[PDB]
């Protein structure tokens, strides 16, 4: 039976936490997967990570240069929400440098992009089989959302670019049913910038909060419908929520427009809550560290800045990177809405630390009825490793 | 289908070996994760083994410090009875620096504490995901049982304390139904102190034997109703179960108050059986070394001191620790009654032994129609290990 | 549904390899038990081997002194048949250092034995929970087959033995039902020895084949009714099976006696085809080196000499060991009859070797209708291990 | 149910990345079989890699000399498509130093080649047990395909060899129902070598594309029919794709008789599309580096050498060597034709590389409607590892 999906996102005053895999300091003993761009997505029966390896592991000497974004040795495999990305629990899923993945209700879709950079390949993947492809429309890196797609009543969303990550790309809208495309559309956004999206769904319609590499330092948003009509703009928030960015006294914020005039970024995410916005990210206004999430009073609809709750999850004496947004089915959850959950990659060597690998463990929250303290779910793994002597 | 759970707890003679995990044995060379706290619960298909582990493995410099007890890093995990808490074999189940689990007869919840100590956060899982939470209502290490929580015809119950560990603290009953809490107790104990209760299904309720760490050298009793009235008190016997403890000649024993006059403890536990009493104990009074159980004759109603049945499972030349409760599912069994079976943790490294770690295995029994000869199931381990070195 | 198991063996003119796990040679790297005494036996669904582990490690310092039989760490444990006693892949069967096991067709029961040399317990698990007990009868080593039990139509059959190794003990003959103790019988055998018995069903009947370990060198014979009467003698051949034992020439043979006059001995296992016997033994006469297979004809109701089949499965270079019997059930096979295989367990170490450790793998074999050539599919690892540098 | 497979091959424009184990890579740490020869094969709810262990593991002693083929010690074993073949996931399927492996919609068969040169024995596997066997025939290495057999509504059949490497030998068609042999034939051949055949099904027929490794540098095809009747003859394509092989500009084509004058070679597979063919091959004409396939126009039916597609997969500066074929279950892919798919092994160690061992790791591809860019998914592993030193 497939997921519905039709429901609203669950208003949360807080999150607690689901799960914190361990996978570094797991790995400094332990047979892991030396990885990256981590993410959660649930099929009506579990949550599972999801994770680029780089076909290498922690503390072995092939662990070497995996700073490195992409590679023909980079694969998508899986382990249960939790559980570290160790081999022998681990299933393969697509050959990959960028990834997403989501359940239908039926079976487990996957998208793993590879090849090379000027002519990359994306093999759709449903049921653990090849079944479509997107080859390369721009010839320039090809590349995904690193975090769930979404699926509503059997239809699965899921936002790609191709093009420069510094100017004007090109992003696109796909629709599969049962691991074959069945629908497309180019995203007009002349000005604006789009990468590794994190969706969810919310009232039947696909909500996106995404990475401006360009020029912004506030998030892009992007609201698809089933028809693939869509609404794009950014986070109306008068409150930068991208890295780099400026201090919160100085951004006015738009609702239609990049602000803050910055290069680079990092994956992040937003929950829309009626009128209001979820927005997560680092401390840090330059580095990726620390991680908090501000509920946004009027956020989602207007430039506000009126902060109502802050969470701490990650503090700033500690590493960060990406996050990304997910949901609970209904029939794990046991809820009439949607209950909105994140995950927040913690990354650990390269380049900020003193080692010759760069890999990243994870953090998993979710939404609940409650107000949830500050702390820190640091990767706490002690770095250098053996194999960086 | 729901477990019913309202049967009679079995008259048992003597305990037979349920298993042995042999976990720091196997960790000096395989991929085990250091723990403590494990403990036993049973569903209608299997008995896993719980653990908090240390985010950390045997033999490995991140277990360095593991002491101690509370970490971000810490989780709540399991694997099947009698398989060591490895990497490989292990289901993630939540962030936890206490925990409590139990299963209805239709899935799994568990109880995770996390968070700072003054702010500590309790996360219910069911089904492998969030459903409800506990905020600490004292702000002083909101904490729970280490060992299986207790469900009856659906409906799930376990005890949890907020406040000192050395003075009059708060205690708490809660219930829940699929995950999700609905109704909960204040327990009123003034003069006494409830820690770590092993809890136990008979007659349709919920008996707990727990353990006072503030004055009582006797445990605390508490028998819970579905409606979540209860009585409490203390273990009758005029046998001192708790350790440290003072000599048993020295010991007059009651119904209602603490007595011995000394601090700390040791989780333990105690199976009624009619209105006799199975007690487990440490052999040294001092010490966490040794395991013994003895039958005290009326022992549950009175302050009796005749003890007519005493095995041995762990000598006093060997390390235990925890001890604690839990009953075979009608299901497996096939008895018209609950099979009572308890687990013992040996405790390895600090603050005893020559190492910068500490973990601990298991060894598990259950009660059976005849009597069994004493011996010692030791965890066997040869310390230090090479990490030591 | 329960195995019927009333069916014929099937008549066979070899045997085909059917597994082989390199548990030792995997083990100089991997993570393997240190075991011995494996075995075979089969549910509906799949065969498994199961094994006493010594609750350590290859190559780790805890596998020193595993040449010895009993201690408290030893512990049964099963994979799936072909596969190494590896810790990440091993179900937890029992604690034991002597077992058995068969399925009924329903579920696994198992029986493993521990506790004290002079009042052992065997426990018997069904369904992967303690059911029942079997307390030491004669207070000197509680022991068991070391093999495949024996499920006829829902109740399961096994021999075990208490009392002097090198003298005159005692034997029973265990019946259960789901896990539950429904009868049992003292043998009768003033002369003759039972240990360790290799048995299989056919036409109704339990035949085993087992060790004397008192004076003879030929096979006791064992023919249990599933009422609990039985026929018991030795295995009518003139030709001995045991290790060590004297030459053929020199050997007469009888139905009802020991011959040979010798001690120790060494598992080993007979199917029964029609009045034939297939016999198996150690290719040495003295040490267990080696292995092969004899057809005598009416070896099994008369002191006959002529083989009319042979077939090696070790040569005589090579380190052999115990060998047991079991059968593949019908609803694996397709057949209309009983197949008979059996398992070799090949010893590496001491006493034989430049070791401070005792291991074993297996090979095993299942008869076909047809002739197979000799060949050795032997142990391979080379010693000594880095753990004995 | 009965995988039907009487459907077309599926017309396909190019191959997507299915998946890659990285096996070698991940086994410079993990722990990780020693093989060669791997393959992929089909049920209707996953596929799965096959390959044959040399019953030890990379970076251990025991993975000395294994450049060697046939050793007591190999064993046929399976995981996961795209999982390395560790020992913790892997299934054991036979004992084998030659092998196929094919689903027939309701179980597994295997066939594994074990035994003494000259008196080989094949044992049929069907759900997990022995089921029946082939003994040499020719008494001079019986062997078989080393990729997926082919099972078309509930029979399967594989082509087997048995004699010379060099010269005229015998080989043989075999038919299996539920893992017991139905039927046999002899191929008529004289002049003509037939090695290692990659097969599929095809409009109700078996399809197979082989390796002379006698005289020819094109390869033998034949065309098996259920009721046992074949043509056979070789790849009629004026493009050579043995190895090693000649210039295709002095190649001329046949599609009956051997051409190229060279011994020696290596597996291969072809798709027939119509009467085109899709035929692989390494990039090097002397040596196992590179890998690439060529769509040749007409390339079934005559001697054409006219190249309509052409893509890489391995790239010249890298080792390839065996590839071969299987398809898609429609109940998997969801087509009205069978999706044709590939494996390249891809070989390290010896004779090429400064090692004392040998092994490989595998990529697999999948036809689809789309042209695929070259690209090379080579192994990556960093030679020579540590037990080299
Ligand atoms: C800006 C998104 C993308 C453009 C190619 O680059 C990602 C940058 C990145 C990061 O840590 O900021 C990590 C990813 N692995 C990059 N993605 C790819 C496909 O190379
Ligand atoms: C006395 C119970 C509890 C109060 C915070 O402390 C436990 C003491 C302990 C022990 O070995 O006696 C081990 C536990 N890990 C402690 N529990 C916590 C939640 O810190
Ligand atoms: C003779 C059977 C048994 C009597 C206690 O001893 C077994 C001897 C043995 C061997 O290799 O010959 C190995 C077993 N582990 C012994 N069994 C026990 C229960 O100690
Ligand atoms: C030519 C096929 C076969 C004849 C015995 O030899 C195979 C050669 C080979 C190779 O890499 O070319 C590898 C295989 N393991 C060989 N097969 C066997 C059964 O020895
Ligand atoms: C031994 C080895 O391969 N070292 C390389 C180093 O030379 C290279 O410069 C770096 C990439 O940046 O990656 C390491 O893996
Ligand atoms: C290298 C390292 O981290 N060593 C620390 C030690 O300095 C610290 O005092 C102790 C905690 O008590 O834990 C060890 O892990
Ligand atoms: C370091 C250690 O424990 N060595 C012991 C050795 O002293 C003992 O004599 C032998 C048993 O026979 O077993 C080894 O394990
Ligand atoms: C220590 C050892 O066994 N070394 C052997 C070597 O002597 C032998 O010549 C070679 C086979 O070719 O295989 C290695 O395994
Ligand atoms: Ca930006
Ligand atoms: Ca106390
Ligand atoms: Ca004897
Ligand atoms: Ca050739």
């Amino acid at each position: 039976t497939y997921m519905n999906n039709t429901e609203a996102i669950c208003d949360v005053k807080g999150f607690a936490p689901f799960s914190k895999d361990n996978g570094i300091r797991i790995g400094s003993r332990g047979h892991i997967f030396v990885i990256r761009e981590p993410f959660v997505s649930c099929s009506p029966i579990e949550c599972r990570t999801f994770f680029l390896t780089q076909g290498s592991l922690l503390n072995d000497k092939h662990s070497n240069g995996t700073v490195k974004d992409r590679s023909p040795f980079r694969t998508l495999m899986s382990v249960k929400v939790g559980q570290s990305p160790n081999v022998y629990q681990a299933r393969f899923e697509a050959v990959a440098w960028s990834a997403t993945a989501c359940h239908d209700g039926k079976k487990w879709m996957t998208v793993g992009v590879t090849g090379p950079d000027s002519k990359a390949v994306a093999v759709i993947h449903y049921g653990g089989v090849p079944t479509d492809v997107i080859n390369s429309w721009a010839g320039d890196i090809l590349r995904t959302q690193e975090s769930s797609c979404t699926c509503i009543q059997g239809d699965c969303y899921w936002v790609m670019t191709d093009g420069p990550a510094n100017r004007q790309a090109q992003y696109r809208i796909y629709k599969a049913n049962q691991g074959r495309i069945i629908g497309q559309a180019d995203i007009s956004f002349n000005g604006g910038h789009i990468e590794e999206c994190s969706c969810y769904p919310n009232d039947g319609k696909v909500e996106c909060v995404c990475r401006d590499n360009w020029t912004g330092t506030n998030r892009p948003v992007l609201v698809i419908s089933p028809d693939l009509s869509y609404r794009v703009g950014y986070l109306c928030a008068g409150i930068p929520s991208d890295t780099p960015r400026g201090e919160d006294a100085q951004f006015t914020g738009s609702c239609t427009s990049p602000m803050g005039n910055q290069g680079y970024g990092v994956k992040g995410f937003g929950f829309r809550q009626g009128t209001d916005v979820w927005m997560g990210r680092t401390i840090s206004r330059t580095s990726r560290s620390g991680f908090e999430i501000l509920r946004i009073k009027n956020g989602w609809t207007q430039t506000s800045k009126e902060q109502v709750r802050k969470q701490v999850v990650v503090d700033n004496l500690n590493w960060s990177g990406y996050s990304g947004s997910f949901t609970l089915p209904v029939e794990l959850s046991g809820k009439d809405c949607l209950v909105p959950c994140f995950w927040v990659e913690m990354i650990r060597g390269k380049p900020e630390e003193k080692t010759i690998w760069t890999s990243s463990s994870s953090i998993v929250m979710c939404g609940v009825d409650y107000e949830i303290a500050d702390w820190s779910w640091h990767d706490g793994a002690i770095l250098p490793f053996d194999i960086d002597k």
